[PDB]
Formats: C-alpha cells, sequence, structure tokens
C-alpha cells in the first residue's frame, strides 16, 4: 500500500508518499490564490522494487533493471495516481471567488 | 513533446525520456523469457518544470515547489505515458510460446 496512510507511520525511501504541506506562498508564491495559505499537497519521493504495486509492465522490468545494476539511476519514478481537489478563494480584477482546484492534492502514490 | 523523439535528439535532464535498452538477462536476468536478448525499453529521468505538459494540477503546483526552493528533491516524477508491447519467446515446461507483453515499451514519457 503505497498511499498517504503506510507512508505516514514508519519511516520509508522508495516508492512512498510523504508529507509535501505547500504554502501557497510560502513555496509557490502564488499571487492569483488568496487562501487557503497552503494545504497538504503530499507527494512521492525515491523508486520501488519490483512486488511494489507496479502499474505499467514496464515498471516490473525496470524496476529489475535497476535494482540488478548497482549504479543505475534509471530505477522508476513514484508519483501521486488518486489526487485531490483544492478549495481556495482567489480574485478576478476585483470580485472574489472561491473554487475547487482539481487534482490539486494528493491521496496514494504509485510507480509509473 | 517530452517523447523519445525529442530525447533522442539533443542532450535533456529535466522529464526527457533517454534511451534503456534492456537485455533480458544482462539487465533483468529474466530467465522466463529466452528471445529476444532485450530490447528498447527505454526509460524517463529528472523531473520537469511547469509548463512541461503537466499531466494532474498538483504536476504544475509541485512544478514549482521545487523550482521554488533550492535544495529540494520532492519536484515530480517524469514516467513513460504511453508504452508498447513486446514480442517474446519463453518455455513453458517443454513447450515454446510465443508472445508479445504488453506496456514492456515506453513510446513518451510526462510528468505525474
Amino acid at each position: 500500500a503505497l498511499d498517504t496512510n503506510y507512508c505516514f507511520s514508519s519511516t520509508e525511501k522508495n516508492c512512498c508518499v510523504r508529507q509535501l504541506y505547500i504554502d501557497f506562498r510560502k513555496d509557490l508564491g502564488w499571487k492569483w490564490i488568496h487562501e487557503p495559505k497552503g494545504y497538504h499537497a503530499n507527494f512521492c519521493l525515491g523508486p520501488c522494487p519490483y512486488i511494489w504495486s507496479l502499474d505499467t509492465q514496464y515498471s516490473k522490468v525496470l524496476a529489475l533493471y535497476n535494482q540488478h545494476n548497482p549504479g543505475a539511476s534509471a530505477a522508476p519514478c513514484c508519483v501521486p495516481q488518486a489526487l485531490e481537489p483544492l478549495p481556495i478563494v482567489y480574485y478576478v480584477g476585483r470580485k472574489p471567488k472561491v473554487e475547487q482546484l482539481s487534482n490539486m492534492i494528493v491521496r496514494s502514490c504509485k510507480c509509473s
């Protein structure tokens, strides 16, 4: 299970989603969004082994292509499979409008 | 265009698919497959900027979350979006059978 539930417990390095709170202005400096200040963007870091929930067939082949060659950084790339929206509030000229960005959050990583 | 056409030309580091020929036995040591010896598995390496064909919304946000914080390796993860099959030939007990693995190749990366 490579989601924000099994990665938000012990320590992990392979394809494990890690906390990635992003303060709209602190990290992205986004100026088109006023609120919220940030959110739990979460994300994924580190590659994955072979039986680590392989999505595509090239995910199991390369998974070994690296795990077999010591010194190769061509491993796979854990990524945010399922995402989540984001209730914000920005300004258009002079009228404030609250929306819900789509896929602006993570809820489970993977290995594409 | 982050495919094996624009990456197989000049040099790139961000989300650019690079050559990844894999010799079934040399790299994966796969013993369940006899032929071919290997194939053009290709793959992707390096993260991506913001306007680098973002797939999910978290691809444009994090793209800046890293491009903004100098010293953060939480960037995105370029991956093989479109893949390709693979005509092989293995053995089942004593009967040889040729098949076509699915998604056992890359034909274009992206940024999940």
